[PDB]
């Protein structure tokens, strides 16, 4: 299995610890892809399109990750996403209002409890 | 007459609210503007994500206000290119930030273009841009 995993870069780098456990986490069940501004675009486009199962954590807005999933969800790719509403941050609507039976999956998440979600993903939901 | 679809953060921070009323008033100029909700129960939102995306399907042009990073908003451009629409971001270097580099990069000579431009002029830059692209 092939896994493309999306988190905020230019929108904010405040979570990427959770992005590194969600990433380590990930390689138990497929390669993980992700892990000028032209070539980084076209090399996503092309790991997205090779891509079985896209993965976002989507808790701190970002253009690019929205993007991501824009493009994927047009390619038919199966996606999960990944919201933490301890933040006190409320879902973007056209993420949370994607959701698409297996297709589009939005879970809301406690931070310490993140890899037995992914397990349960991939053990159930997939 | 032709449609415009304009994008702009909401739930990702609404500092550029002002902003978008503005470019809304202005985009009226050059045709039917879908989306003036730009410038609840979240069971309800899967409603307004069918409504957004109906309305980017009728579309001729896509507009996006991209300073401020958004999920919505990217989400709405990666349809919108999915769909062949033709798209201008409009972006603020004086904001500081690094555009992403997900929108930077997908440009695409007249069909995907995103304009630098200077706080105060974003009338003029619409302008300019529908006179030669879309009128
Ligand atoms: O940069 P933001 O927050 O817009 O968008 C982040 C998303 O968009 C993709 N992305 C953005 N910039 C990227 C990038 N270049 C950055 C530019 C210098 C640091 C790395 N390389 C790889 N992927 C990138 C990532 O896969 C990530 O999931
Ligand atoms: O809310 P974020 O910043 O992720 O996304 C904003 C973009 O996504 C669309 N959008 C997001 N929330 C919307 C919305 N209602 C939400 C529910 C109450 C306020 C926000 N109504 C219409 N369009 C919305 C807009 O067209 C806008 O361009």
């Amino acid at each position: 299995r092939s896994v493309y995993f999306c988190g905020s870069i230019r929108g904010g780098r405040e979570d990427q610890a959770l992005y590194a456990r969600i990433v380590s986490r990930l390689r138990r069940y497929g390669k993980v892809l992700t892990e000028g501004d032209q070539f980084i675009h076209e090399q996503n486009l092309n790991w997205l399109q090779q891509a079985d199962v896209v993965v976002a954590e989507v808790t701190q807005p970002s253009l690019g990750v929205g993007y991501e999933l824009g493009r994927a969800v047009a390619l038919g790719k199966p996606i999960l996403c990944l919201f933490r509403p301890q933040s006190g941050r409320v879902l973007s609507a056209m993420i949370r209002g994607a959701a698409d039976g297996s297709r589009f999956q939005v879970w809301d998440y406690a931070e310490g409890e993140v890899e037995t979600m992914l397990d349960r993903y991939f053990e159930a939901y997939l």
